[PDB]
DNA sequence: ATTTAGTTAGATATCTAACTAAAT
DNA sequence: ATTTAGTTAGATATCTAACTAAAT
């Protein structure tokens, strides 16, 4: 089996199962990240090319995936006093409690999996993936 | 220190993006790439679209448009069956078939530059703990 | 004059639900 | 009456290119 095919597949499914399980809250597994990565690091207070890079998703991208949390009343933007240009965000009550309620989803998928693998195995394989992450720059 | 998930996502995205970016003198997509792979590889068993569908662990729709994507690209041939005409099958044209082997070399040295740093033993190692994973949330 | 942060437009990949055509 | 095999419709996620607005 080629990586390529690997990859693709555990994170097709992976992507597939969070969605599944994501249902009954009404949010995608990209927005289930996004509420997370906010929830994490939201007194930074962090602009939306802050979330593309460290999500490495494009500002278009990320400016219709945020448009979309802000239609579901998940998020707040407002625009920067010091630097016009700049839109900051950050969560609403609504989507902390989100976050606060599916966060249990993804431990679960992560425990799921290293329960697969020998620690051993898995800080083995969590560092060759760095590794492997780290060749493509 | 990093959740699996994190990994995965973006170790896919990358290879989607280099593959898109090497890709891009073909007028193709990383996607469009693996399945005029597959067909290539798996043309003589007169593969519906279905069985297209399974191989890859996609749904129905989404192959139908990939497909009718590639066939208006002109790389593949559509027609229906005789003993089954709900049913149409697939083939590769010549251009397509060219066009595969033209682009495989890229899918190659991607997996190339990929497998030779991890030594032959952390490699085997590491495909095997990646079926294991996919086995279970298959 | 350039550089930077965000939005728009057009175009693929992908999913579920609903639907049409056709084997059983 | 019931399944299968593709398609259509409507949706989200993502990228490139061109855009407006605002900071050097």
């Amino acid at each position: 089996f080629t990586y390529s095919y690997l990859f693709r597949m555990i994170s097709h499914e992976m992507k597939q199962k969070a969605d599944q399980k994501l249902e009954q809250f009404d949010i995608t597994n990209e927005q289930g990240h996004t509420l997370g990565y906010l929830y994490a690091h939201q007194q930074d207070g962090l602009t939306q090319n802050d979330i593309a890079k460290a999500l490495q998703r494009t500002g278009p991208t990320v400016s219709n995936l945020l448009r979309n949390l802000e239609r579901k009343k998940l998020i707040y933007r407002y625009v920067d006093a010091q630097d016009t240009r700049r839109k900051n965000i950050g969560l609403t009550t609504s989507g902390i409690k989100l976050v606060e309620a599916f966060t249990s989803i993804f431990d679960e998928m992560e425990q799921t999996l290293v329960s697969q693998l020998s620690e051993e195995e898995n800080e083995q394989m969590k560092a060759n993936l760095t590794k492997m992450l780290s060749s493509l720059q």
